[PDB]
């Protein structure tokens, strides 16, 4: 079984996006064509250590800045695949520069939305930088290897 | 005197999306280096020439919205300068998307903020995009023949 | 009242191909959106001005190959607009190729078919590369600084 | 053995395609640095099922259209090698733009030609973006995990 | 008379760099298709104004060179055409990594050389990326408004 | 443990420059996150077998560098890693060419010091490209699946 490295593109501000980060987590867990050990998840790579909750002045600093956005970017572009948990209701322009990102670096785009969200409207410009969108309970089993295109089953505004 | 065209990058989804949009605009019409008349603006390059909040028949065509995607992408590759209208309290996804293309065509990327919320925190993503962000009350002077890279004088989160 | 540059892709290799080749040069010339003069025409841009059908000894030259290859990939490069003169019945392989390399350079990618074809089914992939397609009687008059997307009225293979 | 997949580049219309199709695909049965299981190949990935052959409806559709446009890019986009199974005498617009797309997407891109067709004249473009031609019988024994850059010993137009 | 902007690719590092670049300053002076007003010169770009050779204290500061570094992609991106000012013998790291910028842009790559050391070895690599390359006596009467690529006369180390 | 294959950039012209060339390739073959036999080496794959130490007749040959140079990018295009043997005393054009190239390939950039040399100026635009730069005592247990951006600790100029 050949595995694809992901770059874990998902907001943890709100009970929503924290409620969705986890099964996201636990799905690619379970997903034998992924490869999480080695996988950019930004939570887990905190620039030198320091945690902004704990150091909030570390957010007027341009080079923690500098270096945290470079790092999101290094993640991306040195991974296969560009996952996005996407949340319609709380929808984030970060991950949605992102997106954009993966897109020019020639990776497929994958969101994945909560199965209790599936449907309801998202951006024009989700739906289209978008390869694929998926329900949260299709993750565990989606092929990574043979990743096609297809169209959101839902609305767009 | 040398002009540059522009994409139009905005929201218009909330009361301070569309003040800021009606402001932007207005500075535009008054600055000597853009050429407005070229420019590309979204609300006016719909498909079909139709809004899908005025015609929610279309929230689900495929072909409307496949159409009015790339029609932006378009606007953005053949045009000089990527303008981003961005409020801190309320950025916007689709608008995110639109940078990180625009990063990808090689265009310069000006995010402009009302001046009440000038300042303000915005996300790290937005923040490194950007080559430069100012206050409305500068893009009517801004020089588009000479785009420089700065730093916002303000936070991210 | 601004101009902008093309590049002029077209066969040069059935007698369609060169009939269309003349007309839509003829257009061009008229058309008050494009600078001509400044415009890039690959068959007065073959390496030491030599046509290799004129010349076969250049059939197996490797630097005249090298020199011709770079200078339409600079051509388009270094011009605002990419024009395809297509014929859907005597599609080019060559032409193709240059329809995807504008697509990576961001360029407006149009292409013109003469009126007596338009409408017929053109290649999936020359549909999809495209932002736009025209009949010939259109060149003359199409304004290239306000250049949009659209479907071409017609069907694929 | 590492492994790479490729995207399956080859036209199926005409009796000298069908036939190169068959010969190309055996060959890489047969090449153990090749991946064929999860390589992209376009013949076995009809969007939901749809076969154009019983449906020609399906052309005039645009949604059928932009998903299988989409889905050819993806395939490129998303596996290591280009792969153009290439006939001289029968040259194609659609596989030239996907080597074109290939090029800007960093890949390799690998020209097989039928050893009966090897060393006739082939388009200056399709020589330029290739980075190397082989024969067929060369095919099942070429080192994927090496690939390097050559030229054609054969006559472009 | 339609005109082009440049990035002045330059080092100011030895002599013959500095008498270099004060000499296709002036040569951009008189030719009349540059606008050398709204170019971009990196030494008068500097972030804050000020040079590091001249205060030494910014040696180490991250915020300088990050903002240096951007600005001067912002300068290739921004500008039509890509200057190198290219001593043979005192080739400059720093400007070699703009012309891989610059080429990634799909900006034209012109090389120019004191007319005493034109025709010298040059470094492969330069060499290739280079759409062209010129004598310094060359640079005011240049055409960037008809750019072609051309072999430099003269050998590769 | 997935393993990475590398482009070797790196010059040979100087005791230095040799000195860190066997350096850097004695701990890339400690490392076991490195596939060192499928990684491009540029002074092992000399084309057409012509040694041009032998043969600087080779060197006004337009074949033999365009060639050269093509398998160059080839080896960083077809690579995971780019990594860039950095003598700040003796910085190399050529070199950076290449990493401005890698960059727009989207390749991880990592540059490698010598210990004595580590801490020494580098050029600004160096510094920029590089997502890292590491001493060479770190190079044998650099973990290549899991790169991460970081800034040198060190001088630029
Ligand atoms: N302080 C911050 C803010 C944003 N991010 C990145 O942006 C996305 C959410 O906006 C996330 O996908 C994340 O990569 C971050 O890493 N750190
Ligand atoms: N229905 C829609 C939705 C979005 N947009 C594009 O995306 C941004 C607004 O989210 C805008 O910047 C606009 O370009 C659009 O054009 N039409
Ligand atoms: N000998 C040749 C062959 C092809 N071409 C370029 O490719 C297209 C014609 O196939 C044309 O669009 C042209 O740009 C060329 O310039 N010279
Ligand atoms: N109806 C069609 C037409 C074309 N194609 C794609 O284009 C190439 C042949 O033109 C092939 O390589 C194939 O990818 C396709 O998939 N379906
Ligand atoms: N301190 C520095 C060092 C370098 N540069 C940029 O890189 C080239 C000179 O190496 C120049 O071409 C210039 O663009 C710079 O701008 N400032
Ligand atoms: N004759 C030459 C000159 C240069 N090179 C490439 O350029 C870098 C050193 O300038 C090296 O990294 C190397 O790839 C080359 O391969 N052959």
């Amino acid at each position: 079984m050949p595995k694809k490295t992901i770059f874990f593109g998902a907001g943890w501000f709100t009970d929503r996006q924290n409620k969705a980060y986890k099964e996201a987590m636990e799905a690619l867990k379970e997903n034998p064509t992924i490869d999480l050990e080695n996988s950019y998840v930004p939570l887990d790579n905190q620039y030198k250590g320091i945690r902004v909750d704990e150091h909030p002045e570390y957010l007027h600093d341009k080079v923690w800045a500098t270096a945290t956005y470079n790092n999101n970017l290094n993640g991306i572009k040195t991974n296969d695949i560009m996952l996005g948990v996407y949340i319609p209701d709380e929808e984030d322009v970060g991950l949605g520069m992102e997106l954009g990102y993966a897109l020019s670096q020639g990776k497929y785009v994958l969101l994945v939305i909560p199965d209790e969200d599936y449907g309801k409207p998202i951006n024009l410009m989700s739906w289209g930088v978008s390869d694929n969108v998926i329900k949260m309970s299709q993750l565990k089993d989606f092929n990574f290897n043979k990743p096609r295109f297809d169209f959101y089953e839902g609305a767009v505004y």
